[PDB]
């Protein structure tokens, strides 16, 4: 029974405020952290952002904690729900907002009470988070999976000095036996990288990005994949680590074609490429590296290029900005045959019913589904958890760098102990590890 | 009464492992997670690592991890003693050790324990964190006292490519009327930085460090100070703000003199300085910028240009390697009057109540102490905590960058919140926050 529903202004990874929410019930105080999504999406659920230039840059959220306050906690508290069915609490605060994008109490006032309960639920029912998670999601707990941590290494794109137009590069370490070797080997390639890249870059070329990678100024692809390959062999885990790249094509999408050299204000339309011409690199790569997993290949309009490369390609496909967490776009992904595998930010949906839901409708379609983290984390290892209640076998969170990354993965740590035996690692199968 | 200790490897901030220490009482489960140190040292405790060049660069802890489980947990566990008396829990941890250094079990087994024991004990009290650490330390609760953060925004020294040789460049928002508003204020500058450093120094300029400020190829402290004042002119804060620096010289120090271009392999002797030379160099920028703090100005051992320079400097002078969180070194410095504020690292000693004896030690003396963070921190908050039991006035943990640093920002806006009308802001009062 919940007493009371509080929020108030905390700071995401990048230094934003962003929203805190507290739930008390006769178990204990609740609280969650929500992560920073968007205020101006077409698809997406919609943050709601202060806009008042003189405080935080205009990136207040006091009138997003103001809805929490008094708009939902008394008609919450009043309605008396059973925290246990989280979909009941979920459909209570969508009518509440009464909008299709959560555009009247904003997604981060939404889904900051839709967490808290779950971690509420979990106490009365007196299990895990992942527990209670795999609950509402009818997920198989026998045994349970571990997921293969995707890591930022190196980014690219707008990220980026230099040409490299692809945004993220990850490390997969699919031939590890356990998450905690996984993890292991993923922070010695790590380290590897990071002083080669110093070496090679100069020593400025060691600071990271938002999410714990570094970005060198590197020219090509081929450069980038070279490094990360050098790095494996650096640390002695060929064989043990594959490749996961983000290509954030929509980045240099434009009139129909594709701006590899999208960081010259100088670009020659001669050498902008068709989708099939983009998809002839790509298989390229893949063929000379050893790249397991591609996110958004093309645009995010540009369904039919997604569809041709889908075809023959033989890899992991995973759709970001092309569905949005959008049960529409997705609906639409599907049938197109597009990609298969969706990134998850529950945030982009704003419940953690809609999110469930999504995950679901993805794995019935025989997709596999990344959970994510969001650029502007926080200190909040909900993420965790969630990846393990849906058993995915797969999560991005960033590199083995910064807390707000590293308290995910440290979470996972306490999770595969926690669960002994009774847990595998996905490793080489991760794609389906729902189905494991 | 503890029924088990535990302990586990996880990753800090930088990616390194480090150990977590849990324990369990009727009450719970209490965990701590240790920040980084040194496993060599001449005057502080040391860090046991693995060295182990085949598992995580030689950086395990397996060992110190060892020591916890099959040394101190059975022991521990068999001595029943009460959490609520952190002295017993100490004593019996560096008897247990039996080096002056805790060498044999490692002071990150150690330091592991301790933490937990303190949580422990506040949940048994039934009261929150800080306010046990308030009864642990005899301080002043009435009000409680919220502390002047001191951020770090920009570095130098070993921590960039240009010729500047100063190390941390710090902004402190003394002006603010609550910790809320300071936080605030000191976001909006850092965010200010961040532009003005990418406009100025090229978007790659942006990348953070170790500790989430930028590091910029700057040659000159006043191109650096310059640069913080028009930060702070740009966000509309001027007077509100003051700096603190850490020049850690140490670096620089060679042969007796101080070598500003250090970095430069070609420095002339005939421009390497002596105490009273770079003494006068401080006093220069105190005098145009707003510099309320400096660390460290001069070496490790140089006792007499520390006491020299703190004849005439009107500015809290802090020590960090000059004491390195040793009694010993402690006790020197006051006696010689060589400085007015310790830099106090937990780790550095290794356990709870050497680290308040050492605080009350300083206070003692008419000195002033900033709780810090370490370079290698974790998601654990015990710091935010511990600034607010010893009512010191001043923390320093970081950029308002990276969910390490934040995580305790975080908590300190919480405590604020809690404490209402209970406690105050240090201000511009935060060199003697204990007497306030
Ligand atoms: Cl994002
Ligand atoms: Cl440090
Ligand atoms: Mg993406
Ligand atoms: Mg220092």
């Amino acid at each position: 029974a919940v007493s009371k529903v509080y929020a108030r202004s905390v700071y995401d990874s990048r230094g934003n405020p962003t929203v805190e929410v507290e739930l008390t019930t006769e178990k204990g105080v609740f609280r969650s952290i929500v992560p920073s999504g968007a205020s101006t999406g077409v698809h997406e659920a919609l943050e709601m952002r202060d806009g008042d230039k003189s405080k935080w840059m205009g990136k207040g959220v006091l009138h997003a904690v103001k809805n929490v306050n008094d708009v939902i906690a008394p008609a919450f508290v009043k309605a008396n729900i059973d925290v246990k069915d989280q979909k009941a609490v979920d459909d209570f605060l969508i009518s509440l907002d009464g909008t299709a994008n959560k555009s009247k109490l904003g997604a981060n006032a939404i889904l900051g009470v839709s967490l808290a309960a779950s971690r509420a639920a979990a106490a009365e029912k007196n299990v895990p988070l992942y527990k209670h998670l795999a609950d509402l999601s009818k997920s198989k707990t026998s045994p349970y999976v571990l997921p293969v941590p995707f890591l930022n290494v190196l980014n690219g794109g707008s990220h980026a000095g230099g040409a490299l137009a692809l945004q993220e590069f990850m490390i997969a370490p699919t031939g590890a036996k356990t998450f905690a070797e996984a993890l292991r080997i993923g922070s010695e390639v790590y380290h590897n990288l990071k002083s080669l890249t110093k070496k090679r870059y100069g020593a400025s070329a060691g600071n990271v990005g938002d999410e714990g990678g570094v970005a060198p100024n590197i020219q090509t692809a081929e450069e980038a994949l070279d490094l990360i390959v050098d790095a494996i062999k650096a640390a002695g885990h060929d064989g043990k680590v594959k490749i996961g790249l983000d290509c954030a094509s929509s980045e240099f999408f434009k009139d129909g074609k594709y701006d590899l050299d999208f960081k010259n204000p100088n670009s020659d339309k001669s050498k902008w490429l068709t989708g099939p011409q983009l998809a002839d690199l790509y298989h390229s790569l893949m063929k000379r590296y050893p790249i397991v997993s591609i996110e958004d290949p093309f645009a995010e309009d540009d369904w039919e290029a997604w569809s041709h490369f889908f075809k023959t390609a033989g890899i992991q496909i995973v759709a970001d900005d092309l569905t949005v967490t959008n049960p529409k776009r997705i609906a639409t992904a599907i049938e197109k045959k597009a990609a298969d595998a969706l990134l998850l930010k529950v945030n982009q949906i704003g419940t953690l019913s809609e999110s469930i839901k999504a995950a679901q409708d993805s794995f019935a379609a025989g997709w596999g589904v990344m959970v994510s983290h969001r650029s502007g984390e926080t200190e909040d290892t909900f993420i965790a958890d969630l990846v393990v209640g849906l058993r995915t076998g797969q999560i991005k969170t960033g590199a083995p760098a910064r807390s707000e990354r590293l308290a995910k993965l440290n979470q996972l740590l306490r999770i595969e102990e926690e669960l002994g035996d009774n847990a595998v690692f996905a490793g080489e199968n991760f794609h389906h590890g729902d189905k494991l």
